[PDB]
């Protein structure tokens, strides 16, 4: 499922994402334009050998397993396929823990590149949520 802006606002406010860990809304909506341009199928390939999956491109090397990133762990408790579904509440309740772990969401290194520091509030503009 390909997202418009304002769902997936909506979607990330209903499933408990706005300010959470003190993060407002438009950082999350923001995260996800850039990781996956709101497309719950999106998966790219790290050098590591590790994948990104799903709307906030959360990673094989820590969260979920995937079956062929070795070393690594599945945090989340969910299989990688699980992210990409058009239903985000797996990619929602696993992104609470990977912003929970220390670094907030510098973890996203989009998130930081891109949207951190910014007028992340234009993201929800013009949204009835
Ligand atoms: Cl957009
Ligand atoms: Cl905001
Ligand atoms: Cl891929
Ligand atoms: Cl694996
Ligand atoms: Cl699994
Ligand atoms: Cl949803
Ligand atoms: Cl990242
Ligand atoms: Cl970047
Ligand atoms: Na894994
Ligand atoms: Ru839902």
């Amino acid at each position: 499922k390909v997202f418009g802006r304002c769902e997936l606002a909506a979607a990330m406010k209903r499933h408990g994402l706005d300010n959470y860990r003190g993060y407002s809304l438009g950082n999350w909506v923001c995260a996800a334009k850039f990781e996956s341009n709101f497309n719950t199928q999106a998966t790219n390939r790290n050098t590591d050998g590790s994948t990104d999956y799903g709307i906030l491109q959360i990673n094989s090397r820590w969260w979920c397993n995937d079956g062929r990133t070795p070393g690594s762990r599945n945090l989340c408790n969910i299989p990688c396929s699980a992210l990409l579904s058009s239903d985000i509440t797996a990619s929602v309740n696993c992104a609470k823990k990977i912003v929970s772990d220390g670094n907030g969401m510098n973890a996203w290194v989009a998130w930081r590149n891109r949207c951190k520091g910014t007028d992340v509030q234009a993201w929800i503009r013009g949204c009835r949520l």
